[PDB]
């Protein structure tokens, strides 16, 4: 269908879920889908995640107000 606006997400603790990490994006818009992406063999945090947003004129808020800003005991990277 209609696609949507991807943001990166890096340096994540390994404690992070998608829960949690929804939740920390959820104020910027509606998100269509968000996770972290975990190792296939273990199942701990690789360290980076996604967030999808609808609106583009969102995502681009979630980028740069969050461009370092604690999530977890750590400052993360965002960008597209």
């Amino acid at each position: 269908g209609a696609n949507h606006f991807h943001v990166f997400v890096g340096d994540l603790s390994p404690e992070i879920t998608t829960e949690d990490i929804k939740a920390a994006f959820a104020p910027f818009g509606r998100i269509s889908d968000a996770r972290v992406v975990k190792d296939m063999a273990t199942g701990k945090s690789k360290g980076y995640g996604f967030v999808s947003f609808f609106n583009k004129w969102d995502a681009e808020n979630a980028i740069q107000q969050m461009g370092g800003q604690w999530l977890g005991g750590r400052q993360i990277r965002t960008n597209w």
